[PDB]
This record gives C-alpha cells, structure tokens and sequence, in this order.
DNA sequence: TCCACATTTGAAAGGCAAATGGA
DNA sequence: ATCCATTTGCCTTTCAAATGTGG
C-alpha cells in the first residue's frame, strides 16, 4: 500500500526516461555496471519495469536505476561512449546433452556425495560446483511438486 | 542436391552451438563480436535463430561465412576477445516507440491507409520522433492488412 | 523521391533454473 | 557442505521496425 504506490510512480518514469534517450534494457542494464560496477542483464530490467520483482528486490535497484536516471539527463552521450573488465556474474548453459546425462544420474541417485561429483565433473568437462548446485536445485524441483 | 545444403548448415549450427557452449561465449556475445570482427553486430535473436536453423536458407549462407571465422578466431585468440568489451560498429539501431504514440499511430488507421507528404509532417513533430520512421510506420501498417 | 511487397533483423517478455544468501 | 528461499540471466520467440527491390 504505501511501497507499491511510489514504486509503480518510479517504474513508469524509468520507462519513459529510458526511451526519450533511445537506450534499451540491456542497455540500462549494461550501463550500470559501467557506473556502479555492478551489472545487470535486460531481463532483470525489464522485471523492474514490469514489477514483476518481490518488493525488496525492487527497493534494492532503485538507488542505482535512481542514480542511472540522473545520470543520464545531462552526460548522455558518454555513456553511449563507455559501455558500447567485467564484474559479469555468470550462468552457465550446460549442453542438452550434459543435462540429460546429470538426469539420468539423479533420480538414480537423489543426493551423491562430493566423491561422485568430482568424477562426473571431469567426466563430462565441467566446474565441480556446478554440477554440486546442480544436483541441489534439482533436488529443490522434487521437493517443489 | 536442395537438401544437401540443409545437411551442411545443420552440422555447421550444431558445431557453432557447440563451440560456443564449451568455450563459455553466450550468444549476445557471439553476436557483439561478430560486430567486433567484421563490422556488423548481431542480436542474440539473430544468433539464436541461426543456431536453430530457423532463418531462410538464403539468409543462413550470408551469415555463415560469418560465423564459421568466429569459430576459426575463438578456437586461440579467447582471452583477447572477452577482453575488449563487457569501438562501435557501425549497427544497428530499431526504435521502440511508447505504447500511447502507437495506439494513436493507429488511430489513423483505419480513418486513412495512405496519409501522402502532409500529414507524414505533422504527426512526426508533434509526436518526437523522425518522419522517415512515421512513413515506414504507415508502410509496414499497411501491409498487416494485406496479410 | 514515392509506393508495393518481400525479407532481414531486434526489443522485449516468458520459461526455466543457475547462482546466491541465510540459517 | 547441506535445505530452502530468493535473486537473476540464458535462451527463446512474437511482433514489427528497418531495409531491399523493382516499379
């Protein structure tokens, strides 16, 4: 009631400052990494100005997509000039393939232990902590539904 | 043989796919450094589509002498390729106009189909936005309907 | 230059789940 | 290291902007 009204206010002014200057999400997105050294990617930009993010989500990008907005009323062109070193934050795609054969070993095997991740790690050329949170969120599905 | 390309670009696109997956590039970054090396950047919808063989054959031929030098490039060089960005370009820009100046886009629409020099002037002043962008607008309009 | 109509191409949003943070 | 919740982005895809060609 009290959050939700200053922050549909706030959306809708990102959007229309957003384009007057002719950026796109990504862009956005990209650029605040250049200012803040914390990028994000068009999706999560899109999601503020859909709200479609949890409140506190919201409330934690609206001091940097504040301190964007401000930014870009005077020095427009600067930006259009230093974005287009990474602090990136990563997701991995893992190949079909190498997905399937992770499926299979689960629901097999529910909950390996880090003496069976180290050896399909290598096994099928990936990071060991990869296949370790995988095997985790996979397990979270189950739990899930 | 008509399906003998098709068999050619399937293996090349899964290749590409490959590549691209085990060397840790996403496809916006395949297509921004295609911009890097040739000139023109790709969306990641343009790569994406590629790797699915989704484009027109003919479109897929002009993008493949592309594409197969990014992977002739990506195979070595890796470290300086990430290292450039995270020069310009020249490419490519697409106006998305607000939803309240396309709905009142469409209100002319369907009063007058063809509005002629006169009034491509007035709408694209009042509106902001350039008047080769108004006349493309009614362009593309139109045929939507012919559809 | 304009127009038809064919064709290339990308911003944005949905699906799902990878990575992160807290206990 | 786990489980659990929550943050977050890759890939996808729709719909149309832009661009190409021939009149």
């Amino acid at each position: 009631k009290a959050l939700q009204k200053e922050l549909e206010q706030f959306a809708k002014l990102l959007k229309q400052k957003r384009i007057t200057l002719g950026y796109t999400q990504a862009d956005v997105g990209l650029t605040l990494g250049v200012l803040f050294g914390k990028v994000f990617s068009q999706t999560t930009i899109s999601r503020f100005e859909a709200l479609q993010l949890s409140l506190k989500n919201m409330s934690k990008l609206r001091p940097l997509l504040e301190k964007w907005v401000e930014e870009a009323d005077n020095n427009e062109n600067l930006q259009e000039i230093s974005k287009s070193q990474a602090r990136k934050r990563k997701r991995t795609s893992i190949e079909n393939r190498v997905r399937w054969s992770l499926e299979t070993m689960f629901l097999k095997s529910p909950k390996p232990s880090l003496q069976q991740i180290t050896h399909i790690a290598n096994q099928l050329g990936l990071e060991k902590d990869v296949v370790r949170v995988w095997f985790s969120n996979r397990r979270q599905k189950g739990k899930r539904s």
